[PDB]
DNA sequence: TATCCTAACCAAAAGATGATTTGATTGAAGGGCTTAAAATAGGTGTGACAGTAACCGCTCGCTTCGGCAG
């Protein structure tokens, strides 16, 4: 159960650009999504489609408090809240404005 | 420079503008009436009739069962 039977990616290769020997039809679709964003008007390096989580992920994941009565119980519950906003759209129903809080 | 404004323009939220599709309304017609009359021909149930029926504060008079009489 070695990893070199699963490593298809050394160690030491870029995640930037798409590995062309595979048969995988996720990366053809991949491929096809950042051929028509090489442009000079469609290259960048902007937002996917959001960034608030990530930015919000790393700033907090794998951390510990700098105090002792700061530390989470080993075993507890994480509960994640959403929270809307008083301003609704009141034009679209899929989507709502919330901000998710854990505790 | 690190960073920004926001003229003119690109990506996305929202904010809006007209054409089109679906939920909802209805105009007209199938239909099935009305009393008004005049008429012969009718069937019986039923609802009066009628009957018994039943159920639902003070002061006198009168009486008895023993304690001596006979």
């Amino acid at each position: 159960c070695g990893l070199d039977k699963l490593k298809c990616l050394e160690d030491g290769e870029d995640p930037e650009v798409i590995p062309e020997n595979t048969d995988l039809v996720t990366l053809g679709v991949r491929k096809r999504f950042l051929e028509h964003r090489e442009e000079t008007i469609t290259i960048d390096r902007a937002c996917r489609q959001e960034t608030f989580v990530y930015e919000m992920e790393s700033h907090a994941i794998g951390k510990k408090p700098e105090n002792s009565a700061d530390m989470i119980e080993e075993g507890e519950l994480i509960l994640s809240v959403n929270i809307l906003y008083p301003v609704i759209f009141h034009k679209h129903k899929e989507h709502k404005p919330y901000q998710t809080m854990l505790v």
